[PDB]
């Protein structure tokens, strides 16, 4: 028998980084 | 015959970055 | 018998974006 279809999709990736500073008071 | 269904793919990649943070 | 399993998935959707930076300074 041929092969099975392809599994399900991965889980969703974690957080990304924090932004950067903002601006000065 | 056919198989089963394969396995689960990787985990996504790592989302982008935050916007920047509230002025002080 | 049966066929092997098939190949893995697609990889996952990308992660939520990263929380707001920290304050500027004062």
């Amino acid at each position: 028998g041929p092969p099975g279809p392809p599994g399900p999709p991965g889980p969703v990736g974690p957080p990304g980084p924090p932004g950067p500073p903002g601006p000065p008071g």
